[PDB]
Parts: structure tokens; C-alpha cells; sequence
């Protein structure tokens, strides 16, 4: 299981502040050292269970496995101590969603796409290591002092989930490239919450009447088109992994394709003279 891991021994972790938790112990910032790097730290604590450590063993064996720019890096485990420990890079920059809030109006559009490029990057990686990630979303995505975004899962999504996966349990590649689509709308709006104030019955009515979300302000024609095609009903119509890279790799080596923008529905009008 831990065979792409490093083992880490717990003289070299410093754990600072509590900053989530685990399914059976809590997440913290810290420092490792091998001068000192600030890292994630995820503990399993006393008294867990039998499928808690094969969980935890097992998400850290996963994670060991992928060497990818756009995936988070595993810096080791502790497993031989107890706590046991997942230990990960940290990102002063942190999730997405809360950074491109925090930053409303702050990127270019080359920025912004780049972004998106890198994502689905990482997720092409993901599915081609035969890895359904079931919970793509800002939130689960960090952003390095270089713009770099890094595919991650903290744990727990209507709004980000197939029709397919929602009825009937079918996560596949292609429920993530839904997923991914709705991360396209996130990253386009800085942030937005995907249906506002609809409720989670409201948003699968809708989806199931064929309605889809419009497209942000300020948006490339491209990018809402690109959007548009990870939300199609029928799984096998949606692109896959591949396709979605070698598109924003070629609007982006082309940016003058990201100046044609797409009308933007205004809810509210003003009249001025
Ligand atoms: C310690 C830790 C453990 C596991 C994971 C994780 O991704 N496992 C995972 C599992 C399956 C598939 C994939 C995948 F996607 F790669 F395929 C990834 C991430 C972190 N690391 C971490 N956890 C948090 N958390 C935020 C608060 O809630 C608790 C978690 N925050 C930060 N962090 C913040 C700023 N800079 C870093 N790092």
C-alpha cells in the first residue's frame, strides 16, 4: 500500500495549528524537517477502527502514487508511531474557492484560463491512473505562490455532481468532467455559488428540464462552449480529460481566441440617458 511513500519519522513533524479533521483525528499545520517546510498534517488517533486504518493507510498509498504538477504532493507518512500521520505540501495561497473570492476581479483572462488548464490537467492525470476523484470542486483545489492550482480531496455536492452519479451511484471519469465543468463556472466568476439560492431539488429539476448555468460576465465564448459540453445529459456525449486539455492548450497558445466573449444575460437594466 505505501510502496510510492516515504516514511517520515515523527522527531522531524511540528504540529502548529488545527486547521480541519479527519474522518477519526485532525488535520494541522505544521512544519517537517529534512530549512523547515511548512506541511498539512492529517492524524489518525487513538482508537480507530479496523476500516478507518485501512482507509487512511490506503488514501496515503494513493496519494504516494501520483507525481503529477497539478496534483497535491504526499511528503510522506508516519505509520510506524502512533498518531499515525498523512503529511502533505501546504499552500499559504489555500483553496480556491476562498482565494478567488478573496481576489474578486484581480486576474486576467490568460490567468484565469491557465488556471483551468492546469486543473484539468491534473484530473486527465487522475483518470488516466484509473482515479474517479467523485468530488471535484474549488474547495478541494490549492493554489501555490505561482497561480498553480493542485487537485486535492479534504473530505466532505448536488451542485457539482452528475445527473447519472446523483440517480444512481454512477461516478465515472466522465461525472468528474461534469464536476470539472462546474469548476470552470466557479473559476470564471471568482468564486460564485453554482444556482445561487436554489435549492439542491431545485438545481436536479432544473438539470433534468435541460437547463444549465449562464454563462459568467466577461467570459471567452470558448470557455462557456467548453463548459457547456461537460454539462451534456448524455455521459458519453461529454469530453473527455484529454480533449478538454488539448482545447485550453490551444486557447491559450492562440489568446487572441479568448478576446471573442459571450453575451452576458443582465438580470437588471439601467436606464441612463
Ligand atoms: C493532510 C492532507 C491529507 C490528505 C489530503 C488529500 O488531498 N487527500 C487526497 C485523497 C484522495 C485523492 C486525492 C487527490 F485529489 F489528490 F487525488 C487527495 C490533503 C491533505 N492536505 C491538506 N489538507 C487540508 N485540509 C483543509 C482543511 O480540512 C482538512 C484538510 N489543507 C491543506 N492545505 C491548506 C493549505 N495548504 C494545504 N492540505
Amino acid at each position: 500500500v505505501l510502496k510510492f511513500t516515504t516514511e517520515i519519522h515523527p522527531s522531524c513533524v511540528t504540529r502548529q495549528k488545527v486547521i480541519g479533521a479527519g474522518e477519526f483525528g485532525e488535520v494541522y499545520k505544521g512544519m517537517l524537517k529534512t530549512k523547515e517546510v511548512p506541511v498539512a498534517i492529517k492524524t489518525l488517533k487513538a482508537g480507530y477502527t479496523e476500516k478507518q486504518r485501512v482507509d487512511f493507510l490506503g488514501e496515503a498509498g494513493i496519494m504516494g502514487q501520483f507525481s503529477h504538477h497539478n496534483i497535491i504532493r504526499l511528503e510522506g507518512v508516519i505509520s510506524k508511531y502512533k498518531p499515525m500521520m498523512i503529511i502533505t505540501e501546504y499552500m499559504e495561497n489555500g483553496a480556491l474557492d476562498k482565494f478567488l473570492r478573496e481576489k474578486d476581479g484581480e486576474f486576467s483572462v490568460l490567468q484565469l484560463v491557465g488556471m483551468l488548464r492546469g486543473i484539468a490537467a491534473g484530473m486527465k492525470y487522475l483518470a488516466n491512473m484509473n482515479y474517479v476523484h467523485r468530488d471535484l470542486a474549488a474547495r478541494n483545489i490549492l493554489v501555490n505562490s505561482n497561480l498553480v492550482c493542485k487537485v486535492s480531496d479534504f473530505g466532505l455536492p448536488i451542485r457539482w455532481t452528475a445527473p447519472e452519479a446523483i440517480s444512481y451511484r454512477k461516478f465515472t471519469s466522465a461525472s468528474d468532467v461534469w464536476s470539472f465543468g462546474i469548476v470552470m463556472w466557479e473559476v470564471m466568476t471568482y468564486g460564485e455559488r453554482p444556482y445561487w439560492e436554489l435549492s439542491n431539488h431545485e438545481v436536479m429539476k432544473a438539470i433534468n428540464d435541460g437547463f444549465r448555468l449562464p454563462t459568467p460576465m466577461d467570459c471567452p465564448s470558448a470557455i462557456y462552449q467548453l463548459m457547456m459540453q461537460c454539462w451534456q445529459q448524455e455521459r458519453a456525449r461529454r469530453p473527455k480529460f484529454a480533449d478538454i486539455v488539448s482545447i485550453l492548450d490551444k486557447l491559450i497558445r492562440a489568446p487572441d481566441s479568448l478576446k471573442t466573449l459571450a453575451d452576458f444575460d443582465p438580470r437588471v437594466s439601467i436606464r441612463l440617458p
